[PDB]
């Protein structure tokens, strides 16, 4: 499924606005921002907490000249069952809560007459979605009566609603449904390599450049496009060139048209290449969140991020832990920043191997068979972004099982089997020599948190723990490292010396200590710190109203860190051959 | 002009979104959110304080199926200078940053085609803008050729760009241009009377209830409809009456819906009266202001604000300084919080009684005239919401001054003239025997800031200073009397005992004493605390990043003395004879 665009054949009205919203077996409407998550915006603490089924609803008008055309309702996201009524009819229903789903409404609507849409959504965990949870009753002694508990294992807070923007766009009946891109460079030429899926068989492709002038042209459903003298694609040189698709029948006409990017990755050795150069990972790890909307998506603070990304000299970001809005990842297509997008299999793991999460009960064939459809709908998605160069299958999960051998060698094998063009990682916390699963990535991603989880507040270790551990994934594993997390909590504001955890001092401590091993390493090719920013978690003696690694505050303003970074990456290079 | 709404006969595009961003004579563009003021979206500090002309543009594609339909674009607000260009033609210019404008385009459309619009924003304050402001040449031994500042004497920052959402809509060829509506209450019944504006003549109209059902009918472009058994619109109760206008002609057809309120608003003696019952403002001055995104609409901060308002228990608040989005207004109809609307008439001051004001170079004829205009658009804007219910013409202007009078006469003639259904005020900060505009308005608003700006530091002096002052405004004007700001810097997190100026502890006692001296006054009706929350202003060695008054902070949590004013005001009734 494209994403909604309006072009000479499409027209796209957005629903996004004030919904009335209520939650389960209630009567009664209170007002409710979309996209947002709900649980910030009130100060009922009940709804904050809220665990089960809420609806929203709206009233829209469908024009009579919509007419004979195709009418598709598309939700960005909803987190994380959702159901979707036009006019009280079911029109589809979706699993996951980070990945748009649609469908086709015109047998359900009234033609230039008052519409009613209502979306379910239901925030309870299971162990067969993703993100992993599980509701628990709790009565016990010093519980009441329906005391219950939504148990989850990831890091960052349970936000629901209707987190991306809900669209109805018309098409016309026979249409382009999809498109793939494939970009190769061959002798001084780039090539456009492009497929079309349709029912209609009759199209002229276009490639414009910056200034509008068409350098490549096809007559096809598929075809090759050959761009003489390109401009690549790259970190630091964003370069973008407009593919025109128009389907021409008897009957129909439809126009779609994307920006793309001319640029190879591969990983050869222990380098990562772009374009046939060593690249070098300069960044983050992000996440879907903001004051007050939670993880609703917002292009102030999108665009606010990005700016802050090339203030500080980042080249990259990982979509920690989830695919997340198509919009972001246009904007890294125009800044020229490169992701690591990630599937939502985080939480699979109970710190604690005394429990199993590869089992029975828990992560199993129903949880395997949800996985291997995310990814199926994330490269579907995302497969046309230039900015997308790795996929990540998972986040710290409890790889260190039998079971989870089996397990993600089927998710990677499907991943590599859907998406030839981009290497696969999988994002690492167990001990080197006891993952099961890094043997079969492209790409080590390794979180390590010396002197704060462990050792906490002896900075002294890093030094030798950190290049003990990454010479060992090197040593078993043969292959380019990046790490892919490191930080410490701070509150901006609190400082110390010497430094203290929670501190801006120690926070800067650590990452420079650890940065500083990294650069004696010729096999790591990447340093993410965690996080951007402050976000929000569940509550725990453990989080200070969240996580506070953030390099940046909440507001997207600098602590202490943010400035030895940009000092740091202003003089290293993207492209640095270690 | 009418609030843009879809309905059976009318659609609406939103444009807002990214849009390319330039600055006068640059040919690079960038990337820009609309709605936003642009200042805080980039790391560029030379845009951040950017006084000129920048220029916005972005495509659109207008359905072939439009043609024969009037074609409407509407810009809600752009501060404070701005020019609208279709495909490079010009079809409407603005004066003054706080109200929307439209032109009619179709002449300039390219039907089924790409379109281009291009927004000029000039941000340069003159004395005959509202509010004023002054750009001054500084080349002196200390500063470089070509040094320039933007002087302006008002206490928020001179944020810029698009801050409300640019749409496009359609109508018929003849169609509902706009309607009054006013509220009478008779015997048991309500009247609704209405008059439409239209090139069309037949006219059907209903009014609905909560529930759908018809209460009332009339076929007529003017009319009254009669409603058996109110129930009335006021802060506790907000109930809405939906009214559908629906044109009958031959040719054309066309559907306009609005929810309106049924009350009165009347000031007698020293009461102010909202059906025909003594009202008591519970209050703040608000700003339209939030993180990042500078004055920019957001329906995210602006349902958190309201939720945060009946939380509190406030039941109303000024628009300081100048007429906000309609989508708060609407929310304000929704919640039933009563609104004080004021024009942007702030600034007319500096701070010294050498430099007068109303004098030729500064505030003038034509100052005058801009703010005569200003008013008709405003009531033009909002006359038809219930949640208004009190027009302020100006904030803290000079008027002991000679000037002042004759200047604000005609204002405050032309604001009744335009409508008489509603009183009017103006806030003041002069001392009470040397204004000379206060003795021709309906309710007399004074900000005091004892023990802040006079007196620093002293508490003890609150009583004595507040009481006379209050005693006298009374014996000279006998009119009720809102304190319509007082309040004190409060950064969060600073504590201290005794009290000290910038601890919170200090602000929650200055509010304290000053409204125990309101309670055993009988003729003041209000108390209106500054601020609702932290706002941004110009930089000074005054101004601890902004404006610290804020009861909430910007991010919209509550400081220790919300918690006094929740209490305070869950214990004080709406309705309240002194
Ligand atoms: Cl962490
Ligand atoms: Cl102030």
């Amino acid at each position: 499924m494209l994403y909604p665009k309006e072009s000479e054949t499409r027209e796209v009205k957005d629903l996004s606005g004030v919904w009335e919203f209520r939650t389960e077996s209630d009567k009664n409407y209170i007002l409710m921002p979309v996209p947002a998550s709900f649980n910030d915006i009130t100060q009922d603490i009940n709804l904050r907490d809220y665990v089960g089924r809420v609806y929203y609803k709206k009233s829209f008008f469908i024009p009579v000249y919509w007419k004979e055309r195709n009418i598709f309702l598309r939700v960005g996201a909803a987190a994380h069952f959702s159901e979707v009524y036009v006019n009280g009819n079911l029109v589809t229903k979706h699993k996951g809560g980070f990945l748009p789903f649609e469908a086709e409404i015109s047998k359900f609507v009234n033609y230039g007459q008052e519409n009613i849409i209502e979306i379910m959504v239901d925030n309870t965990l299971t162990w067969d979605v993703l993100p992993p949870g599980e509701l628990k009753v709790i009565e016990d002694e010093m519980h009441p009566k329906g005391y219950k508990v939504l148990n989850y294992y990831f890091d960052f807070f349970n936000y629901s609603g209707i987190h991306r923007p809900v669209v109805i766009y018309t098409t016309p009946k026979v249409y382009i449904k999809d498109f793939s891109v494939i970009t190769e460079l061959s002798n001084n030429s780039a090539l456009v390599k492009y497929s079309i899926e349709s029912e209609g068989n009759n199209f002229q492709v276009i490639l414009r450049d910056k200034d509008k002038n068409i350098v490549a042209e096809n007559f096809g459903k598929s075809g090759v496009l050959e761009v003489k003298n390109p401009k690549l694609w790259e970190p630091g040189n964003p370069y973008l060139y407009n593919l025109e698709i128009k389907l021409l029948e008897k009957d129909n006409f439809d126009i779609y048209r994307m920006d793309i990017g001319i640029r190879t990755v591969r990983v050869e050795g222990k380098q990562f290449l772009i374009n046939e150069k060593p690249f070098y990972f300069k960044g983050f790890g992000k996440h879907e969140d903001s004051d007050i909307r939670g993880k609703g998506l917002d292009q102030v603070i999108n665009i606010k991020d990005f700016n802050l990304l090339k203030w500080i000299g980042a080249n990259s970001f990982r979509t920690s832990h989830y695919p997340y809005s198509e919009e972001i990842l246009f904007l890294a297509d125009q800044y020229g920043i490169a992701v690591i997008e990630e599937a939502p299999a985080v939480g699979l793991n109970l710190w604690n191997r005394n429990e199993k999460v590869f089992t029975e009960g828990r992560v199993d064939g129903k949880t395997l068979e949800h996985h291997l459809e995310i990814m199926r709908e994330l490269i579907a998605r995302d497969k046309n972004h230039p900015s997308v160069i790795m996929w990540s299958v998972a986040n710290e999960a409890a790889t260190y099982e039998d079971g989870a051998e089996e397990y993600f060698r089927r998710v990677i094998e499907e991943t590599r089997r859907l998406d030839p063009t981009r290497p696969i990682t999988i994002v690492e916390n167990t001990k080197a020599s006891e993952t099961k699963v890094s043997k079969y990535v492209d790409v080590i991603c390794v979180n390590r948190y010396y002197s704060w989880y462990t050792d906490s507040g002896d900075l002294s270790v890093i030094e030798y723990q950190l290049e003990r551990d990454l010479r060992e994934w090197y040593e078993l594993y043969r292959k380019p490292i990046i790490l892919s997390e490191f930080g410490a909590d701070a509150i901006s504001g609190f400082h110390s010396d010497p430094p203290l955890m929670f501190t801006e001092e120690y926070q800067q401590e650590m990452i420079k200590r650890f940065v500083g091993v990294l650069d004696r390493l010729d096999f790591v090719v990447g340093e993410h710190i965690w996080n951007f920013a402050d976000f929000m978690t569940k509550q725990s003696i453990t989080r200070v109203v969240g996580n506070k690694k953030g390099v940046f505050t909440r507001n997207r303003q600098p602590k202490m860190v943010a400035h030895f970074l940009k000092e740091r990456w202003s003089k290293l290079p993207d492209f640095w051959e270690k």
